[PDB]
């Protein structure tokens, strides 16, 4: 059995981390909550409080950052942290071993394509490529358990909206998740000895948006948290996040689907964590201790 989780990610799956280092000032909390870049926990912290109820968070390794991901030179000023420190962080606490009772859990992406930068294949080509040494990497390294997600339809995100780039997130998503398809199919085929899981969060969320209400949301566009950014501040999703206007937060939020121009609210994050959860059940994958 599995004794905890190993978590590389960016602002979806940060439990904390940026807003320490950042002295509690970023992502202000309120109206986030308790610097997580939602108004709930994230999804990787339920699914860990799923199988550890009375300490979840001595079983959960949360590297991920808010504003990190794959090393894009284009983006240096955009992605506040790599995928790739993200996993040297660990290995150099772990003497440069990856635990074979840890479930390492990779969900990176979403920042660099929602900096929207210009060059869009190189983008896709050097995101799918970084993913794809960071699981080489924990495999040479000992890595016995790998579950990956690949992307939602950022074309979906109030700041696509906003900003009128539906259809280029749209494409980075698609694209995105086939190119992770298949490198996914290569890894489970190279490495029969590991146990693979995905988790196509672009499957599941497009289902919950089109049964929205009866998952409980009213609102699918608009924000719960208010921003104002332009063209230079808009280039990043922690500027938006620093551009939020504490006062102008709706107090009553329980409907809606995102919490500010990217990120989605608890309930969302609620709903894919027990969604995630039964997906590992149905693998058989079991937590112990």
């Amino acid at each position: 059995p599995l004794n905890n989780i190993v978590v590389f990610g960016d602002s979806l799956s940060d439990n904390g981390n940026l807003y320490e280092y950042m002295k509690h000032q970023l992502p202000q909390s309120p109206p986030y909550f308790e610097g997580r870049f939602s108004n709930g926990p994230v999804w990787i912290e339920r699914l860990a409080a799923s199988y550890f109820p009375n300490d979840p968070n001595s079983h959960l390794l949360d590297y991920a950052f808010g504003g990190a991901g794959v090393s894009v030179d284009e983006e240096d000023d955009e992605v506040f942290f790599t995928l790739r420190r993200e996993v040297n962080s660990y290995l150099l606490a772990h003497q440069d071993k990856a635990s074979p009772d840890s479930l390492f859990v990779i969900w990176i992406g979403a920042n660099n394509y929602l900096g929207m930068p210009v060059e869009v294949e190189e983008t896709l080509k050097n995101v799918n490529r970084g993913i794809a040494d960071s699981i080489q990497r924990l495999v040479d390294k000992g890595a016995k358990h790998i579950l990956v997600l690949n992307l939602p339809d950022l074309g979906r995100t109030p700041a696509a909206l906003e900003f009128g780039s539906v259809e280029e997130m749209t494409y980075f998503s698609a694209q995105h998740n086939n190119a992770l398809s298949n490198t996914v199919d290569y890894f489970k085929k190279t490495y029969p000895e590991v146990e693979w899981l995905f988790f196509d969060t672009g499957s599941h969320f497009d289902h919950v948006i089109e049964h929205a209400s009866e998952y409980g949301f009213t609102n699918i566009t608009g924000t719960c948290s208010f921003s104002i950014v332009d063209e230079i501040t808009k280039n990043s999703v922690l500027k938006m996040v620093a551009s939020v206007k504490p006062e102008l937060t709706e107090s009553a939020c329980d409907g809606y689907l995102f919490f500010d121009l990217v990120h989605p609210t608890a309930l969302a994050h609620k709903i894919m964590a027990e969604k995630a959860r039964l997906m590992l059940d149905e693998a058989g994958v079991e937590f112990a201790e």
